[PDB]
């Protein structure tokens, strides 16, 4: 067929929502169990399928790469360059950072030296190059993206400073060097030194009022022992309302914290973890992989760019492409020169190829192989499409 139903896994991680797949989108949970992640992509350990007989997406594309990916793609990339996911964060994450290409690079060899398996729990480094990476919020979505303004660090840190030593040092003098020895600090606190920085904290927690304390407040109960129950004082906290955008640079700490969201990435990713974690932080290393510059709150959306019925998130790199289609009754067309994945947002969409006809209820998704370019859609609602615009 011109146009493929997917067949997409849902990884039941823990921190999965019971109810958030099958109250947006009528996916069956009769077992309830915690649903965290909605794959549509190709990737090794579980790609999507398509079907007349079930087959992976992923052996599909790889019988036939020139004309399902289409050539600029299968001469770049060599297969499908991104991994298309809903999110639905029930519990708060972990602070994650992605190393730059040249670490990424180390990384990536220094593991490969060490013989550790690309699946194992221990590897941290799986592509030698830095994926860029693009959430965009289904419902309202609380995060953690990038450090704040100096001054801003400053007035969230004067309530606490009394919590370490190397709180006091930053507040004298609010610069790069005594951000990154405060982040480090925080991260290597021990026994009773972290725990009476934590009951500062907590007392804070009683005496100041709205954001972020009630972020703080929020991530306590479920990490309750962690020292990065600081990060929302350093950490820009955001609430992206439902179509709202990030995208997530290199060397820069971020974290999802509650609500769905589409994600967009590479398939194989480049992770340090920065708190909010009962794992092993290698400091040294975490913190040799961060930019310790502000960014602006102004600074933290990316802005789209609507053009008749498309809204293109424009990304500054060639791996994947993300834009949303408004649907009328009146076909438009949408076409690319690469494989794309077509996402139902909310209300309806009929594609149509020819003599094909294809409905997606939100939450359904097709894929479209370059060969097969264009589909006209038409419908009510969005349509969400994972593409490549090289
Ligand atoms: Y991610
Ligand atoms: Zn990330």
């Amino acid at each position: 067929a011109s146009m493929q139903k997917l067949i997409n896994s849902v990884q039941n991680y823990a921190w999965g929502s019971k109810t958030a797949l099958t109250e947006l989108y009528g996916i069956a949970n009769p077992q309830q169990q915690p649903m965290a992640e909605l794959w549509m992509g190709a990737h090794p350990k579980s790609s999507s399928r398509i079907t007349g007989e079930t087959v992976s997406l992923r052996d599909a594309i790889e019988k036939n790469k020139t004309a399902m990916l289409g050539e600029a793609v299968a001469n770049r990339f060599g297969e499908l360059p991104f991994l298309f996911k809903v999110l639905c964060a029930a519990q708060p994450l972990s602070i994650q950072v992605h190393p730059n290409k040249r670490n990424s690079e180390i990384g990536f060899a220094k593991e490969n030296a060490a013989g550790i398996p690309m699946d194992a729990a221990e590897r941290n480094y799986k592509d030698p190059n830095h994926k860029p990476e693009l959430v965009f919020a289904l419902t309202p979505f609380l995060a953690m993206n990038a450090f704040r303004e100096f001054s801003d660090i400053v007035s969230l840190l004067q309530p606490v400073a009394g919590a370490h030593s190397a709180i006091a040092h930053f507040l004298q003098v609010p610069n790069a060097e005594r951000l990154s020895q405060l982040f480090a600090s925080l991260l290597n606190m021990q026994g009773e030194e972290k725990s009476r920085a934590l009951a500062v904290l907590k007392a804070a927690l009683n005496s100041q009022q709205g954001e972020p304390w009630q972020t703080i407040r929020v991530i306590s109960e479920y990490y309750p022992d962690d020292s990065g129950l600081f990060s929302p004082l350093l950490l820009n906290v955001v609430k992206l309302n439902p179509g709202e955008a990030m995208f997530l640079f290199a060397e820069t700490p971020h974290a999802y914290l509650q609500g769905v969201a589409l994600e967009v990435m590479a398939n194989s990713d480049n992770v340090l973890r920065a708190g909010l974690t009962p794992k092993y932080i290698d400091i040294p290393e975490l913190v040799a992989n961060v930019k310790f510059e502000p960014k602006p709150a102004g600074e933290l959306l990316t802005a789209p760019v609507k053009s008749g019925a498309e809204l293109d998130f424009p990304i500054p790199v060639d791996d994947f492409a993300f834009s949303l289609h408004d649907l009328a009754l009146q076909e438009t067309s949408i076409g690319q020169h690469s494989a794309a994945i077509l996402f139902c947002v909310e209300g309806e969409a009929v594609l149509r190829k020819d003599e094909q006809r294809l409905v997606l209820k939100p939450g359904e998704s097709a894929f479209i192989g370059a060969d097969e370019s264009p589909v006209n859609a038409s419908g009510t609602g969005r349509l969400a499409r994972v593409y490549n615009k090289l």
